[PDB]
């Protein structure tokens, strides 16, 4: 059961006053238990606040989901705007748009009881509030499965706009021994724009930076398997960073 999450906009445009949409859609196969949907504010997943929280209720076998029997919910400055429809396709509402409300926002939606880096996913959308937030920010967007066969090596690629001289952070996981609802990020690789290096225990030693961010993995092992992250940061507020994930198989 692996969990993709997908996103059709990279940034929306609205009104202060208005209402805007920011599109979510994901899948997720060989479960049936109703997945948490979270739309969270921030730089990144785990270093955000709350906007949105809900999950269907399950029915029962062959009984599908039911928008009605649900749990839903709006947090803090977003209580009583934020909303979402559908949560099988989680797109997010947010009305009466304040200047505050322009950032980077997460489309986060990870299985029930989540234990395994491979049942969450997310990414990030901009909300642009017209003449208050800025244009042309950071956007990573990766392959969402690749595979290398034992014993191999692959290059994964980091494709992105609006990245130039950013410094590049690869993480694993994320894993929930310390926190539940967002995990735990594991630094794989960093590669700052002074052209030094860090790399995992788990991969020092063959691994290795190709260009300005795609990073290469050599014989590759059956533990190696996972999800991956690419995130490009060209400054320390939440519209300088973004981040895409990638299941690395075998």
């Amino acid at each position: 059961s692996i969990m993709t999450v997908r996103t059709t906009h990279t940034e929306v445009e609205v009104h202060a006053g208005g209402t805007v949409e920011l599109p979510c859609s994901y899948q997720l196969a060989n479960d049936t238990q109703p997945p948490v949907i979270s739309w969270l504010k921030g730089a990144s997943p785990d270093r955000s606040t709350k906007v949105f929280k809900g999950n269907y209720n399950w029915q029962g076998e062959g009984l599908g989901f039911v928008e009605s029997d649900s749990y839903k919910e709006s947090f803090g400055d977003f209580l009583g705007r934020a909303s979402v429809a559908n949560l099988a396709a989680p797109t997010l509402r947010l009305t009466h748009v304040h200047p505050q409300d322009g950032g980077r926002y997460w489309c986060q939606v990870a299985q029930w009881s989540i234990r395994t880096e491979f049942g969450l996913d997310a990414k990030s959308v901009v909300l642009k509030v017209t003449g208050h937030t800025p244009s042309n920010n950071v956007h990573v967007s990766t392959a969402e499965v690749v595979q290398v066969d034992e014993g191999n090596d692959i290059t994964m690629t980091c494709p992105c706009t609006d990245c130039a001289n950013a410094n590049v952070t690869w993480y694993t996981g994320p894993t929930f021994f310390e926190n539940y609802e967002t995990g735990t990020y594991q630094p794989l690789a960093n590669k700052n724009q002074f052209g030094i290096t860090w790399f995992s225990s788990e991969i020092a030693g063959r691994a290795s930076f190709s260009g300005a961010r795609n990073l290469v993995i050599r014989a590759a092992k059956i533990t190696d398997a996972g999800r991956v992250w690419c995130e490009l940061a060209t400054g320390q507020g939440e519209l300088d960073a973004d981040r895409s994930s990638t299941i690395l198989k075998v």
